[PDB]
């Protein structure tokens, strides 16, 4: 990973974080106890491998916040841990692979359309999508679940058309026998995220956007562990007939 | 390491903590692109062994400047990561444990008292001395030298008076090959701190003080990379004909 940044860059945001922190020490009165207790945390942090999770539960919304700024289609959200890219292209018209445990689940049948600013639909437009399986496990970080279980990148139609069905997911509980789960515990916290999906969605000469989409009603919508829920993104599927909730959404990106 | 703290008290240090950290971001426009480097660099910084180097720069002068506000003594400033208990234990006058290289350096010979509040001497006190060799190395981190080189806990008389000889400690440039060095360079910084001395002083009924003592006009006084210089802290020793440089300075401790 690289970026741009200047010396000069990094001076000053090295010198508000630091001094932030500081801040922070000072206005509650941090004890050398607790201090050692924080260095040995950092540490059990690497450690366990925790800096990917940690950081993209309590820092990534803010980041995504400052992109937020510049954009002006639909609502970007954190990516989490857990994008890999080049999962397996799919027709416009698609199931997400999944195993024979999660057919016994709730189908989802997400449609809808990605177009430009002025509501055009997109041609050579992509829609990535993942999310975590009903036991709360994503493939590719749970060893018993084939590699692109509810992965995939849907391929869209001339006009930027697109009609996916998955399971339903449900609320995701972030793991908690690590150092991020006995900083949650130790504060009374709630390890949960709403049920959500991962998209991201892309066209010839637009900038992708990174989001999420959730449930409405569903728990933890109102108390997301990692602050990234926005009202904007929102379902609010209808079930049919046939059992399976219905729900369609569009997206909207800028130009690149 | 343990602390006391309570649920209650560790979401409110998190929650501005957190805050303070996603208001930098903000302010600064952190980008994607510099958020994947700061997230490759605290995983470096683990991998390294670093969390204490990082952080008692950086982090523990806060932390001390917390503790001073409950003391009336002399004043504290930061351990660093390089204190050792049961350094062998010396005479109220003595030398440091130093190596046939050590000699050749300009001796410092260091007197005072370890007195209360009030200026009475205390009888059962100790002074524990460690500082950097002229190449800037501390012992127990530097495969080379002896485990107590320029290290001792010195056994203060029945007036609590002490006279130490050691070295002239030199400016002290932190290890710069890690994560630490590669965040210090990339802003330009200087990875340096003044000639400095550490010491526990502690006396039987009182509370122990964690300090440092520098020298007047020393490199680096005015721009320590720690932020743990003090003016109080800043010993002006006067050379006598026999080459030497004398100095005194009096431990002043609290009651515990
Ligand atoms: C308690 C500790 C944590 C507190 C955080 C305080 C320090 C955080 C700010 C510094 C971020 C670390 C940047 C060091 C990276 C060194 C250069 C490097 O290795 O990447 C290099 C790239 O070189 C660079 O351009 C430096 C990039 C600096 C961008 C870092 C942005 C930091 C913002 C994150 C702060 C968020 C918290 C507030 C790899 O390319 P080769
Ligand atoms: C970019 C990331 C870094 C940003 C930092 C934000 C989070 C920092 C604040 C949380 C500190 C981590 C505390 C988790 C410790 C869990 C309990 C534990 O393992 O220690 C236990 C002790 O259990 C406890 O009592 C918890 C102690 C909490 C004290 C932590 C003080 C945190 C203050 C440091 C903030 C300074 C930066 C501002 C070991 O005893 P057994
Ligand atoms: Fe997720
Ligand atoms: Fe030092």
């Amino acid at each position: 990973a690289t970026a741009d940044t200047s010396p000069e860059r990094l001076a000053a945001i090295a010198k508000d974080a630091l001094g932030a922190l500081n801040d922070v020490i000072l206005k509650h009165g941090v004890t050398y106890p607790e201090y050692r207790v924080f260095k040995q945390w950092l540490i059990d942090v690497g450690e366990g491998g925790e800096w990917p999770l940690f950081l993209d539960v309590f820092i990534e919304h803010s980041v995504e916040e400052v992109l937020a700024r510049s954009r002006k289609g639909t609502m970007g959200s954190i990516e989490g841990p857990y994008y890999i890219e080049n999962s397996p292209e799919l027709p416009s018209k698609c199931t997400d692979p999944m195993r024979e445990e999660d057919e016994k689940i709730t189908p989802l049948v997400f449609s809808g359309q990605v177009t430009d600013l002025d509501g055009n639909g997109l041609a050579g437009a992509k829609v990535e999508l993942w999310h975590a399986d009903n036991d709360g496990y994503y493939s590719q970080f749970a060893p018993h679940l084939p590699e692109w279980n509810l992965r995939g990148t849907i391929i869209a139609d001339e006009e930027g058309r697109y009609e996916i069905t998955t399971i339903q997911p449900a609320p995701y509980q972030i793991p908690t026998d690590g150092p991020t789960g006995q900083f949650i515990e130790a504060q009374n916290g709630h390890p949960w995220r709403p049920a959500h999906l991962h998209l991201i969605v892309s066209a010839p000469g637009k900038e992708s956007v990174t989001t999420q989409l959730y449930f409405k009603g569903g728990e933890w919508i109102d108390s997301d562990v990692a602050s990234a829920t926005k009202p904007e993104l929102i379902l609010d599927p209808k079930t049919g007939d046939d059992g399976k909730n219905y729900v369609t959404y569009n997206f909207v990106l800028d130009p690149a």
